[PDB]
């Protein structure tokens, strides 16, 4: 009899819609659910959008994915327990597919039934306050340029945290004559063919963007790190150096003495958790990390147990962790799972936060999120999936990347759901210039 | 004894701060004024910012100007009546200065007294409702990432309307192997040297972005128009063609059949009046036009006479029109100017809107905004300035542009404030690669 709002229809919002659909299909009555999505269609980050900055309605563009993007982790690590790769594709496919393939899989899971009709598209939530036991929500109908309002018993926030970029200033940028952009702006790497590219950062975006620039013909790619190099085996035309000091006209000067002519600077400097549409009292505030505090089981807002955040952690696991989070949130909403005492909640948060702060390397992090996700898995009825296999997969994958960053996407992993072994793709990733699902799924 | 909020510290916000300063210097008591500015410094669009999109705080970047930008109208048409070019610069200088020079002029006017201390920078107004005879305003202290709140008797919205881009989709963009950007994203034309540039639009941004790209070595520049070409005398390697149909790889295809190699598409397609920080009941909704309705004298919000908008009209006049609006707004706030009846307000709006809807060419438009500005001028005490001369200047300028779009900036105009005749700059604009204030001053 309650009414539930979901903000965002990407993997997380879809996860919980799907979780609810499971109950409805079994004949259980479920709450009225309204899902708000600022994009014109579902899929979240998995939708490619040529647009950058802000859209035709002045709404910031949430899309960060670029042309030629391929899965950067084993697809087997992100398989849906309730909708296997085998079921969706009707056959085994390689472990690292291009974006369109995974998008098709994501949307395939939810496109059979009534989920889509629950989503309001081109609709942007803009204000949220909790009053008299309800979330009062204002949202802009963008096409009509009109503010609407409604009231909900539960609010699920699933707006991700890789859309609003963090963009630091470096000396000399105000006089730089080339392009300065953030990875969030990166669209078609062909833009930089024949150009000298600087990328700043040391995580997945710096890694992949640098590779894409080289793959699509950049004259050179120079990666600057502040703390430690990524240290991967970069191919010719790429180097990694310590810390941009300044841009001096067309010249990038680093603290280790390196000087490099630069045509473009790409800041792969991460993203903000950004919730302008939430009251200060409801608003999660954190940097990107495996376990922000104030989130019971990493989902329930400590100070308001009817506000639930999905997907807000930094990510090794993704789709099936979102699922475990969503099933949990569903069950909290349905009063299947009961909230422990304030003291126990706080103690449990501190237990995980304390573990999280001591993590020293990717192996410990993988183990951490594995245990986090498995604990969630055990408190609801999300179907069988082998998180122990996924643990090993992630570790093997990390070793592949250090072995050879160019070929890790050529490796094969087994499904933690069906056991199916992924075949080796008909094209090595380092040579695969065509990123279409058609080219991928069909014979060479 | 009232309290006044101003949103924005560009030319318009500075205009009204300056207007209040004039009274304060004379010894008149003025209301407490708080000015909110999302940038870290004052100057509005006249500040160059390398940033695009949104800033380190996730706040959309309001800056739209690029490097090596030169003023595109005669400076004499935008001179401050209360702070002349001669006074600020101490000598006559050419009529079309680089951005920094006019920025220096704008900030010079307000730099001498206590105005800057009234401004909160890195502060973004986010919510506004009118309740119990007051504007309740929420603003983000961006550095601290904290929402703050205050209440004001009067609210002046001076946030411009050339910051939030209107960005239309064309077929083929989803697969175009090159950059697609809006003019709002344009920063340094050198980015596009040796490139085949497509520019879409038919107004000032299209015009200047096209010329800038050509000036800075674009391999070619092709301008698409939807309705009518600008029709200027474009140099070798530039053309205007009708209506983009689709991009097909590195190829722009127009409805008039032309196929053009395209490396970058620059949408010079205008901007939104965008006021997410205002309650629906307070929010001006309009396209870019010389006289939007619901604004008495183009300033006072018809449904709330304590809400005043500045600079929201499309613009031939700029600085001194903002001044005339600001002086008016100030006098309304100070209760020196009294609001006529609801029916007289409605009639007055209808009178101007009806004239505005009938304007058919730049000459009629220049005449219209001249009369709009002069009427404003006559109801407050903004100092003497020759709007009749300005009217003539604009028309002459329009003729220069049609005669030769490459040399209109090499022309001289006389000050409507002091009569000083501007020297012709020592370098024709086309070869003017040194846009430094130093080099411009002599
Ligand atoms: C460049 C890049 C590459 C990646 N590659 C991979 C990969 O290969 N494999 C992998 O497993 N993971 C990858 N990820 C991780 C990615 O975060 C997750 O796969 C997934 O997209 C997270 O889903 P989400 O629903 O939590 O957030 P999102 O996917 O960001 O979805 C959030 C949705 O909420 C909407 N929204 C936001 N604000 C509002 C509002 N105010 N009102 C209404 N709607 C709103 C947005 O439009 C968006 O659709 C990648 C991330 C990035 C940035
Ligand atoms: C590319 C370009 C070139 C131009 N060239 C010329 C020229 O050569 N000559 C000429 O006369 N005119 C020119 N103009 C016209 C220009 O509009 C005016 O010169 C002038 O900048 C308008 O001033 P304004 O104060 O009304 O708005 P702006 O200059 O835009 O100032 C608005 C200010 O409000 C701030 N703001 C916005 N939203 C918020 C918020 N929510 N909270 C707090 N602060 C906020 C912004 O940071 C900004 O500083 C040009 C415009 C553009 C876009
Ligand atoms: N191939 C793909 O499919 C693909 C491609 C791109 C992104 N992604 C996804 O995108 C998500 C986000 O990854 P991300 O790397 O964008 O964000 P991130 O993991 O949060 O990393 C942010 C990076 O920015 C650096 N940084 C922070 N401040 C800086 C400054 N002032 N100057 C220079 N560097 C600075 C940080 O390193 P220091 O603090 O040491 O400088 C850090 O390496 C990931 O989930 C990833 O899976 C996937
Ligand atoms: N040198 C300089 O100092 C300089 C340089 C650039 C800009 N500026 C300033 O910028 C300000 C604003 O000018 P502006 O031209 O950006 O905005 P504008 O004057 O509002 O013009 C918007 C243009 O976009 C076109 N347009 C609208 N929808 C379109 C679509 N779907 N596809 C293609 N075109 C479309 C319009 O023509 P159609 O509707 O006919 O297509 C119109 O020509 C001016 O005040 C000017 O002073 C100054």
């Amino acid at each position: 009899m309650s009414k539930v709002a979901i903000i965002g229809a990407g993997p997380c919002g879809l996860s919980i819609l799907r979780a609810f659909e499971h109950l409805e299909k079994k004949g259980e009555k479920i709450p009225e659910i309204v899902c708000f999505e600022k994009q014109e269609s579902w899929g979240g980050l998995w939708n490619y959008n040529w647009r950058t900055g802000s859209d035709q309605y002045g709404d910031p563009v949430p899309n960060s994915m670029y042309r030629y993007l391929w899965s950067n982790g084993p697809k087997e690590c992100l398989e849906f327990a309730d909708y296997s790769f085998d079921q969706h594709f009707g056959k085994s496919i390689p472990s690292f597919p291009p974006r369109e393939v995974l998008q098709d899989y994501i949307l395939g899971r939810v496109s059979k039934g009534n989920i889509k009709n629950k989503i309001k598209f081109n609709t942007r939530v803009i204000n949220t306050v909790y009053r008299n036991d309800k979330f009062e929500i204002n949202y802009q109908d963008k096409v009509n340029d009109k503010t609407l309002s409604d009231t909900f018993d539960y609010l699920v926030v699933s707006t991700g945290h890789f859309s609003v970029p963090f963009i630091p200033e470096y000396e000399g940028m105000s006089s730089f004559p080339g392009r300065i952009m953030h990875s969030h702006d990166f669209r078609d790497a062909e833009e930089f063919r024949g150009k000298n590219v600087i990328v700043l950062g040391s995580s997945y975006s710096a890694e992949d963007v640098a590779l894409q620039c080289n793959k699509y013909g950049a004259k050179s790619v120079t990666i600057g790190y502040r703390h430690n190099p990524m240290g991967f085996k970069w191919p010719k035309g790429m180097k990694e150096v310590h810390y941009l000091d300044k841009l001096d006209g067309k010249k990038a000067i680093f603290k280790d003495g390196t000087e490099q002519d630069a045509d473009v600077v790409i800041l792969c400097t991460g993203y903000l958790h950004h919730f302008p549409f939430l009251d200060e009292s409801l608003k999660l505030k954190t940097h990107n990390r495996l376990y922000p505090p104030k989130l019971y089981k990493g989902v329930v807002w400590q100070d308001n147990h009817k506000l639930l955040y999905l997907g807000m952690q930094d990510q090794f696991h993704t789709f099936n962790m979102f699922d475990c989070q969503a099933w949990f949130a569903r069950d909290v909403i349905m009063d299947k799972i009961k909230m422990p005492s304030d003291d126990e909640i706080d103690k449990d948060i501190n237990k995980w936060v304390s573990m999280e702060e001591k993590l020293e390397n990717p192996d410990q992090m993988i183990d951490f999120q594995t245990e986090y996700t498995k604990e969630l898995h055990n408190i609801s009825d999300y179907p069988k999936i082998d998180f122990e296999l996924i643990r090993k997969h992630f570790k093997e994958w990390e070793h592949h990347k250090v072995e050879d960053i160019l070929t890790y996407r050529n490796k094969s992993f087994s499904s933690p759901v069906t056991g199916s072994v992924a075949p080796v793709h008909h094209t090595p990733w380092e040579k695969a210039m065509d990123d279409s699902m058609k080219t991928f799924l069909n014979k060479r």
